[PDB]
């Protein structure tokens, strides 16, 4: 009953709307199979299938910490700084996932059908996953760790290699194993959902059921407030260190409520770009946060001094027109300054290189704006599907597992900008990692599934 298969390449049939529960020896012995109701059924898969995918779950995490973490060749080529980065907490993790599994595993043995799993669920949901909080909210410093690791340390890339080759891992990546706790525990709150929906016929359960909902969702709330609480603090301080107010009025940087939205140097216009040249081409840098856009120009790779800057209340961006009828530039927009440092007007004519580039800019510049498009009309919108999961590499790009359903709000040159069904997190990634949701039967289970996983 438990032949091992690595949950990166699972996918869980409650997370849509070959052993079975069905298939179970003792209850193919039981003879319940044809005295029970065609619901108790599937509630019984349900239950069946979180204690499946859990168990191989935890397989594919042990087989992390003996191949890699447990590598004395590997834990060679590294700082043990940069060894407790790249790993974090995993083995936290780990035994919290074996405390739940053998909850779980006990009532299935306990009895053919299982009463519930709810209490479970929200139990170890309240008072044993806070290490994946943690192993979230490092997420930020392992991929940093993991980064420098594979571009600058050619020992750590042929250990790597070697320890990917044998056969525990499937020749998977150590990659596909860190990631796993995130993926499992996202997933669980969709399965937990699953199971509510399999426990209607009977009342008092569904309220066990409603209660774990409750709980597995504000964990995974919590993973993903420790992940955003680390990176934009971190990238306050260094970005108040960064860059020079000296020549303009003072703005203090440092808010617990403030964090950066884009980031890019972007090259100058003059009002007439006719006699432009292609090169020594003037550059602007634009720090672009939550509430205020600073316009600055970068002197050195740590060092930037402050031009200008306008709360986003105040900053209005449009594409620009091209000239009427020669090569003219390349992908233009106009940034207007309504009320800037100085209290006046301003204008910003700028050319990005890519079409994506002037994309994700003007979305960023309309952040303010833009926020009843998303929430008014949400069935209308185009569903996929992530095949691979992406680690977002900019402040407007987004963090995604296998599987996520994304909906889609805009689609320019090889990217997309798009609002995650089970936490609303929004931002771009490559068109490359996702597949379209075609099914309208999905497309509508899956937003009658977001609205009730939203409080």
């Amino acid at each position: 009953k438990d032949d091992p298969q690595l949950y990166q390449e699972i996918r869980e049939r409650g997370l849509n709307t070959q052993l079975t529960w069905s298939q179970l020896p003792e209850v193919l012995e039981s003879g319940v199979l044809d005295t029970l109701s065609t619901e108790e059924r599937k509630r019984q898969e349900a239950i069946f299938e979180i204690l499946t995918s859990e168990f191989s779950y935890l397989h594919s995490l042990s087989i992390l910490v003996t191949e890699f973490l447990q590598s004395r060749e590997l834990r060679a080529t590294m700082t043990q700084t940069e060894h407790h980065h790249l790993f974090s907490n995993i083995l936290d993790v780990m035994s919290a996932s074996q405390k739940f599994f053998e909850a779980l595993e006990q009532r299935h043995k306990a009895q053919v059908c299982v009463e519930d799993i709810s209490d479970i669920l929200e139990d170890h949901a309240q008072h044993h996953f806070h290490p994946y909080i943690a192993y979230c909210s490092n997420e930020v410093y392992q991929q940093r760790t993991l980064q420098k690791l594979s571009n600058s340390n050619a020992a750590f890339r042929d250990v790597l290699k070697e320890i990917e080759k044998r056969p525990a891992c499937g020749g998977l990546p150590m990659i596909s194993f860190l990631i796993l706790p995130m993926q499992r525990v996202t997933r669980l709150p969709l399965l937990t959902d699953t199971l509510c929906l399999k426990t209607q016929g009977h009342p008092e359960r569904y309220k066990a059921a409603s209660q774990a909902l409750k709980a597995i969702s504000k964990l995974v709330k919590q993973c993903n407030e420790g992940a955003h609480k680390m990176e934009r603090t971190e990238q306050i301080y260094t970005l108040n260190m960064q860059l020079d107010f000296g020549k303009v009025k003072s703005l203090p940087l440092i808010s617990a409520s403030r964090w950066l939205l884009k980031r890019g140097e972007l090259f100058l216009l003059e009002e007439s770009s006719i006699f432009r040249k292609i090169a020594s081409r003037p550059t602007c840098y634009l720090f672009l946060f939550n509430d205020v856009l600073v316009v600055t120009k970068k002197k050195s790779e740590e060092s930037y001094l402050v031009q200008d800057y306008a709360q986003l209340d105040h900053v209005q961006v449009r594409k620009l027109e091209p000239s009427e009828p020669s090569s003219s530039v390349p992908y233009p927009f106009q940034v207007n300054l309504l009320h800037n440092s100085e209290g006046r007007q301003e204008q910003i004519l700028l050319s990005s290189d890519s079409a994506s580039d002037r994309a994700r800019w003007i979305t960023a510049l309309t952040y303010k704006e833009r926020q009843w498009q998303g929430i008014t009309n949400k069935g209308e919108l185009p569903q996929v599907e992530v095949t691979k999961a992406y680690f977002a590499k900019q402040a407007d790009e987004i963090t995604l597992q296998q599987a996520d359903i994304v909906l889609v709000l805009q689609e320019e040159d090889g990217w997309l900008h798009g609002e995650r069904l089970r936490d609303g997190e929004t931002g771009w990634f490559p068109e490359s990692f996702a597949h379209s949701i075609t099914s309208r039967v999905a497309v509508e289970g899956n937003v009658r599934r977001m609205e009730r996983l939203r409080v």
